[PDB]
C-alpha cells in the first residue's frame, strides 16, 4: 500500500534521497523548486506534510533557519541531519561570520557523505528495504564519483591565477575549494541583511585589480546586483548558477547531478 514516506526540507536532498530510495519509498520536498530555502516561511500545509512522513531529512549546518521551530510542531517522526560527518567551511565575513557555510553539497566528495547519511537513516527506519537502499546508495555513489574527471576537464581551460568565481551568494565555497577557485561574492549567505551595496563596491574593486571576466547570480535570488556589477565593470554577466534549488522536473536542472554539471558548465563557458 502506502510506501515508506520521506520528507526533506529542500529539493537537493529530495533528489539525492530519491535516488537511494528507488521505487521503494517516496521522497518529497517541503520547499518547491525556485523557492528561497534559508529564510523560508513554513505554512500549515507544510506541517501536515511533514507530519505524514515516516522520516524527515534536513541539511543542518543551520541552513534551514526555520526548521527547528517548525519541527517542534511535528510529533513522533524521526529526523536525520544529512551533513553529519562533514567538516564545515566557516562563513568568512558579515553578520554570520564564523557560522558554518551550509552549502556543503556543492562538493561532490561531500555528496558521498550525504549519500551515506541518507542510506543509514533509510536502513534504520525502513529495515524491510535495507537491501534496496544499500544497493541503490552504492550505485548512486559511483555515479557521483564519476563526475570528478569530466568536471575538472571542463574547467581546465582556465589558468590558476584567473580562477576567480564571482557570485551573488557566497554559496560556492565548497565547490571553489574542490576545483581551485578563489571566491568573491556580493553577500556571504542569504539573509535579510545590510552591507550589500557597499560590498558591491568592494567586489567592483576586486574585478578591476584581477581582470575578472565574468560574474554570476543564482536561481533562488535576484539577478539585479550581479547585473549591476557587470555594468559597472568590464565583466560579463555569465548567467544563473544553481545551488539552493533544483529546477522543475522539465527544467534545465532537474537532478542533483544536473545541478553540479550545469553550474560548472556555466562557469566554464563564462570564461
Ligand atoms: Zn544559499
Amino acid at each position: 500500500a502506502k510506501k515508506f514516506k520521506v520528507v526533506t526540507t529542500f529539493t537537493i536532498i529530495q533528489d539525492i534521497a530519491q535516488n537511494i530510495a528507488g521505487d521503494v519509498a517516496v521522497v518529497e520536498s517541503i520547499t518547491k523548486p525556485g523557492a528561497e530555502i534559508h529564510d523560508y516561511q513554513p505554512t500549515p500545509r507544510d506541517i501536515v506534510k511533514a507530519q505524514s512522513a515516516d522520516l524527515i531529512l534536513w541539511n543542518g549546518m543551520n541552513l534551514e533557519r526555520w526548521f527547528e521551530k517548525f519541527f517542534e510542531s511535528i510529533k513522533d517522526v524521526p529526523s536525520a541531519v544529512v551533513t553529519a560527518g562533514i567538516t564545515p567551511l566557516p562563513i568568512r565575513e558579515g553578520p554570520y561570520s564564523g557560522i558554518a557555510n551550509p552549502h556543503a553539497w556543492m562538493s561532490p566528495s561531500n555528496a558521498l557523505i550525504y549519500i551515506e547519511n541518507i542510506r543509514k537513516a533509510l536502513v534504520e527506519h525502513d529495515p524491510a528495504h535495507a537491501e534496496t537502499y544499500n544497493r541503490n546508495a552504492q550505485a548512486y555513489a559511483e555515479k557521483i564519483k564519476a563526475l570528478d574527471a569530466p568536471l575538472r576537464e571542463r574547467l581546465s581551460r582556465i589558468p590558476a591565477e584567473q580562477r576567480w568565481l564571482v557570485t551573488s551568494e557566497g554559496a560556492f565555497s565548497y565547490l571553489a575549494k574542490d576545483y581551485g577557485f578563489k571566491e568573491v561574492y556580493l553577500w556571504p549567505i542569504n539573509a535579510e541583511q545590510q552591507g550589500i551595496p557597499q560590498q558591491v563596491r568592494h567586489v567592483i574593486d576586486i574585478i578591476r585589480e584581477n581582470k575578472i571576466p565574468v560574474v554570476f547570480s543564482e536561481s533562488t535570488i535576484s539577478d539585479k546586483p550581479a547585473k549591476q556589477v557587470s555594468k559597472e565593470t568590464g565583466a560579463q554577466y555569465g548567467g544563473v548558477l544553481y545551488v539552493d534549488s533544483l529546477s522543475g522536473e522539465k527544467g534545465p536542472v532537474p537532478t542533483y547531478i544536473s545541478l553540479i554539471n550545469m553550474t560548472v558548465d556555466t562557469i566554464a563557458k563564462g570564461f
